[PDB]
């Protein structure tokens, strides 16, 4: 049993809300919580800056130190940092930016980190600003992560969408 309350169970292991992640990481205090991230781990929009504003750019400061000692991670990659007053832990996630032309595929590896914990709260990687089909990455979110995912979708419209075409 955990405290993740009003989801959708769409499998074994995939639950989903329409939710403000940042409020629903205060609520939680889940062990991780997930941030789309980018290589550099500029926390600029998206989920990655609603995250790192609302640790007072704590985030940030922290990310920019480890990019200065270990440089960028890769597309499909991430790194474990504080999750601050959000978390335990921030799972920092790479998925592909379609608006950079990043391949697509990538988004599988992205989504394998996951299955390094056993419990999470997450977005949908590389939806968003980061360009992919939001119908897309949850197919590749179900049919991938094994350990158990609690996605909050921002977007209420789509939303009902992800839920009213899921097979």
């Amino acid at each position: 049993v955990n405290s993740f309350s009003g989801y959708l169970k769409l499998t074994d292991n995939v639950y989903i809300k329409n939710a403000d992640i940042v409020e629903e990481a205060k609520k939680v205090k889940p062990t991780v919580v997930v941030n789309a991230a980018n290589v550099y781990l500029k926390h600029g929009g998206g989920v990655a800056g609603a995250l790192n504003k609302a640790t007072n750019n704590a985030m940030q400061v922290e990310s920019d130190d480890y990019i200065a000692t270990n440089g960028p991670l890769k597309v499909g990659g991430s790194c474990v940092l504080s999750g601050h007053n959000l978390a335990k832990h921030c799972l920092h996630v790479v998925g592909p930016n379609v608006n950079k032309g990043e391949d697509i595929q990538l988004l599988k590896s992205a989504y394998e980190n996951f299955n390094q914990h056993e419990v999470l709260l997450a977005p949908l990687l590389s939806a968003g600003i980061f360009g992919a089909d939001p119908i897309h990455s949850l197919r590749v979110c179900v049919d991938t992560v094994r350990t158990n995912v609690y996605l909050a979708v921002f977007d209420k419209n789509l939303y009902d969408k992800l839920v009213s075409s899921f097979l």
